[PDB]
Order: C-alpha cells, then structure tokens, then sequence
C-alpha cells in the first residue's frame, strides 16, 4: 500500500549559477523531479543516486535532505525522500522512462513543475544554500557486547553484522562524496570505515578526542577538533562512539539553530552535516543500512 522512493533536486553550476534539471516523461507528459523507487536492500541516499543516474545520465553527490512528501497512487500511497544533489560528470541521454531533460533558474523550473509536492520540495531547496560541503558522523556498527569480551575492549572487533553494516556504508558514504577518512582510537571505529578507506584508497586518521572517555572527560577539547576536521578541504567521514555523537550533534545543531528532521542514534547510524562557508545548514539522521 505505500510504495518508498527516493530522489533529488539536481542542480549544476552553469558558470556559482544553479540550474536545477526538469525531466519530461511520455507515459504521462509530464514535468518532475528524478526519482524512483528503493530496491531490496538499498537505503534511500543510494536510490536517490542510482536514479539521477538512470533518469538523467549524470553523477552527482547528494547533499541537505530536503524533507520527505506522500501522495496517493492508485497502488495506495507514494512516500519519497528528496536530496539536493550537485552534477559532478556525465550528460543527458533518453532512456525508457525519460525524453527530454531541461536545466532552468529556479524560478523557471518552479513553473515547469506540474506537481505540487515536487515545488514544495523546489521551495525547500532555495530556502537554505546548496553549494555544501558535507562531515559525515557514523555511528560504528554492531561489535557485541562489553561484558562478554576477554581483552582490552578498545580491541573489541565488529560482529559479523557490524562487519555487513561497514560494507554497505560505501555506497551510503560515497553518495555523499565522502573523501577522508577519520574515526575515534577503538578498532570496532576503524574496522567500520575500513572497507570506505579500501574503497578510496585512503588512510583513516586516528582520534583520541573523540572517544567516549575522552569526550566524558572534555567535551570542549572534542568540539575544537569537530570544528577543525571540518575546516580542511573534502568531505570528512568521522567514526565514533554512541556516548559522543548526541552531544556533538545537539550542540551544533543549537549554536546554528538547526532542526534536524530525524533523529536516532542507532550503530551504523550516520549524521550527514551540511556546511555552507563554515556555518551548519542541515543536520539530516540516516538509519543503519539495515534498518528501516
Ligand atoms: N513524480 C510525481 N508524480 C506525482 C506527484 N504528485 C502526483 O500526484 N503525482 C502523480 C503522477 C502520476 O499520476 C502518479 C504516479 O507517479 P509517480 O511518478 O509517483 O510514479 P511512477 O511509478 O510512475 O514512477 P516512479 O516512482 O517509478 O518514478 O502520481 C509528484 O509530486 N511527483
Ligand atoms: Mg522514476
């Protein structure tokens, strides 16, 4: 009865000048945003990606959410989650569900939208920047229990679906262009970002600061260094512990007066952190990979 999709607002610098991308489908000619629905097992953020691909033949890097909308079908109902996401390669050509695509200024585009869940998305794409650059906080994956491991428990490895929760992070962490790499001193932290590091060729750099016993001891020694990763050039993902990241995310999330639209906290979880010249624009909470 409801049917999941994802899809985005896709945009390019025409230069930076945003055009955002309109796709015409025959079957109804009609005007709207690329999108479609979720396969078995793949996450929103991927299907999103997958679409723009398959809609519009470009690559592009997901960056804010920009809310979900339901409308009826005749199946039932139809609930989509939308993404801004920039064109980074590729060129229009026609498939099977798409004709004609046209790259217009927004307010072009809000006319050339037929639907009006795809302008109340639109509206919400122009409300806040788009030119974003992302920090990507994970929560690592499942790694048993303290109490039933003999060693150091800074040694506690994942389990065998923790070790599935980091395979199926790539697709997630690169639809949003992740580039470096950075997790707290525990193994069950890297072990989580280690087939991304495998993925990009890139090193993962360790944080004492960012462990729960160093954030209980001093939180603002953990939010310097937050801020400082998130200054240098790329897209970082930092991997750590369920005890830091609500208080790292609720604090930034207050100082920018951001309202993140989903909340959690769950291992293998992500927090996808928007930044526009330095300042906090979106704070969006994304399920483990194998979770709802
Ligand atoms: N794309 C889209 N279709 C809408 C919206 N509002 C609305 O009533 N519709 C209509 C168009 C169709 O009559 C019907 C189903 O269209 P759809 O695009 O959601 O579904 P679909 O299965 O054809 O396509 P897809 O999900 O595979 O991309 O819903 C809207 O905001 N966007
Ligand atoms: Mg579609």
């Amino acid at each position: 009865h409801t049917v999941r999709a994802a899809g985005a607002v896709l945009w390019r610098d025409a230069s930076a000048t945003v055009e955002v991308a309109v796709i015409h489908r025959p079957r109804y000619d009609d005007w709207s945003l690329p999108k479609g629905k979720l396969d078995q097992g793949e996450t929103e953020p991927v299907a999103a990606a997958r679409e723009i691909h398959e809609e519009t033949g470009h690559t592009a890097v997901l960056g804010r959410r920009l809310g979900r909308v339901t409308y009826p079908i005749p199946q039932g109902t139809k609930r989509v989650w939308y993404w801004a996401a920039k064109s980074t390669g590729g060129d229009f050509s026609p498939n099977d569900e798409v004709d004609k695509l046209v790259w217009l200024p927004v307010d072009a585009a809000m006319d050339q939208l037929q639907y009006p869940d795809d302008r109340k998305v639109l509206r919400r794409f122009v409300k806040r920047p788009v030119d974003t650059k992302t920090v990507l906080v994970v929560r690592h994956g499942t790694a048993g229990r303290r109490s039933r491991y003999k060693g150091d428990d800074r040694k506690r490895p994942l389990d065998k679906r923790g070790r599935a929760q980091a395979e199926a992070l790539v697709a997630q962490l690169m639809a949003f262009g992740a580039t470096t790499l950075y997790a707290a001193d525990r193994v069950r932290c890297h072990q989580t970002i280690e087939p991304l590091a495998q993925e990009l060729d890139q090193l993962i750099h360790n944080e004492p600061l960012l462990t729960e016993e160093a954030y209980a001891a001093d939180h603002k020694a953990a939010r310097k260094r937050l801020l400082e990763i998130a200054g240098r050039p790329g897209n970082p993902v930092i991997c750590t512990q369920g005890k830091v990241i609500p208080g790292l995310i609720e604090w930034w999330c207050e100082r920018a007066k951001v309202r993140p639209e989903t909340t959690g906290n769950r291992k293998g979880s992500t927090w996808v952190l928007s930044l526009s010249d330095g300042e906090l624009v979106g704070a969006d909470y994304l399920s483990p990979p194998d979770e709802k």
